[PDB]
RNA sequence: AAGCCCUUGGAGAGCCGUAACGGUGAGAAGAGGGCGAAGGUGUGAUGGGCCUUCCGUUAGGAGGGUUCUCCUGAUCCCUAGU
């Protein structure tokens, strides 16, 4: 997973944070979403509800928002990642 | 006003902020808003009560003024922190 995520952020277009990627999910404008396991429960089952209405891949990350933020290189936590453009990586088949 | 809420917005190797601790992608600053102390300002009140002058000096009667610019201040009151 980390191999594709390295390539995804190098060339693709990405959205960090719950609020911005939650609105795009309701209108069906994200290719895919990855969720860390430490996200708040009220927001996690909102992701799962709106995902069944549009057939968008959902990936459940094992770690927390801190080692998900560190993978992106961003100095603080990111709990939800919205994939709006794959770029050239091969992540969207998961 | 503090505090807590609501839309928008989208930040980092940084920004915002306190008397201090601090806050932030689980969404900061910036823009607008909602609920919101003690008190204050009007009305209550050409009502009083306060200072004062003159006459008759019995009973009383007839007038005048009650404005303006600042400072300090609780161990009383309400409001948030830690």
């Amino acid at each position: 997973f980390e191999g594709e995520l390295k390539t995804l952020l190098r060339s693709g277009k990405v959205i960090l944070g719950t609020r911005k990627t939650l609105k795009l999910l309701k209108t069906g404008k994200v290719k895919g979403v990855v969720v860390s396991s430490t996200l708040r429960q009220d927001l996690k089952d909102d992701i799962m509800t709106f995902s069944k209405f549009s057939d968008i891949p959902i990936y459940l990350y094992k770690g927390s928002g801190y080692e998900l933020g560190t993978l992106c290189g961003k100095p603080f936590m990111v709990s939800v990642i919205g994939i709006v453009d794959e770029g050239e990586s091969k992540i969207l088949e998961f």
